[PDB]
């Protein structure tokens, strides 16, 4: 009930759009916080139910994971979180803010993101969508990392998760991989010009994708360890987090900006 708020006390006012969750809006609480608000359609989870699943929102709390404000818990259900004043990770690199990003930028927001899911990981969790799209962007190009498992990707996913299942920390590990193909593309869709069914077999033929254009050769290897084909052998989070954090002084620190990156 700490978290429960008046219904008056939200005010909804822009739509941001219907993708894996619907709609959400934009808006205020309390007149004073800008805040992101989800209403659910009558009927599609009981209150009890709802409160079950707002547990993970209302125990995990860390700088770098979109923070939970509060809770209408009874039907129509209300969901507030603070605000990512930029949209997803995805939209901001496409763009017009995605030609000015330079490796240092993309960098960043990566060792952002592995810090987020650093803190899954001490914890022992598993975020099973981790990708662009679930990434969210604020002001100074801070970045959280977005939960969407209420709402309930295969380029994205790691091929034991795909095909058995087997979704671990180590399975997201892969999507980070995939994630820092997304930050130095600027947003391109990952294996480019092959369909799901072809990107199946063909990773579990061995293959990966090769060096992005501009990409530091150590950034791509950084990619490759994500893409180890045995999850217990690729890097934690916490180690994705030290090395992206220190990237520009222990592993490129002769970087010189290029045209793109
Ligand atoms: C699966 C891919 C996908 O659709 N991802 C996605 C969906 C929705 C949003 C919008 N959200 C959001 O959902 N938040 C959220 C998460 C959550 O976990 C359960 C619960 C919530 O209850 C309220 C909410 C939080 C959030 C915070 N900030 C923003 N900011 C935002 C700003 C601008 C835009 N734009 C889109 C439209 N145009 C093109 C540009 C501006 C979008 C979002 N959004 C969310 C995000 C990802």
């Amino acid at each position: 009930d700490a978290w429960e708020i008046p219904r008056e006390s939200l005010r909804l006012e822009v739509k941001l759009g219907q993708g894996c969750f619907g709609e959400v809006w934009m808006g205020t609480w309390n007149g004073t916080t800008r805040v992101a608000i989800k209403t659910l359609k009558p009927g599609t989870m009981s209150p009890e139910a709802f409160l079950q699943e707002a547990q993970v929102m209302k125990k995990l709390r860390h700088e770098k994971l979109v923070q939970l404000y509060a809770v209408v818990s009874e039907e129509p259900i209300y969901i507030v979180t603070e605000y990512m004043s930029k949209g997803s990770l995805l939209d901001f690199l496409k763009g017009e803010m995605g030609k000015y990003l330079r490796l240092p930028q993309l960098v960043d927001m990566a060792a952002q993101i592995a810090s987020g899911m650093a803190y899954v990981e001490r914890m022992n969790y598993v975020h099973r969508d981790l990708r662009a799209a679930n990434i969210l962007v604020g002001e100074n190009l801070v970045c959280k990392v977005a939960d969407f498992g209420l709402a309930r990707p295969i380029k994205w996913t790691a091929p034991e998760a795909a095909l058995y299942g087997r979704f671990t920390i180590k399975s997201d590990v892969w999507s980070f991989g995939i994630l820092l193909t997304e930050l130095t593309t600027k947003g391109r869709v990952p294996y480019p010009g092959m369909v799901n069914r072809e990107v199946l077999d063909q990773v579990e033929r061995g293959y990966r994708m090769p060096c992005p254009p501009e990409c530091p050769e150590s950034l791509h290897d950084l990619m490759c360890q994500c893409w180890r084909k045995d999850p217990e052998e690729r890097p934690t989070f916490e180690y994705l987090q030290a090395f992206l954090e220190d990237y520009f002084t222990s592993t490129e620190p002769q970087y010189q900006p290029g045209e793109n990156l």
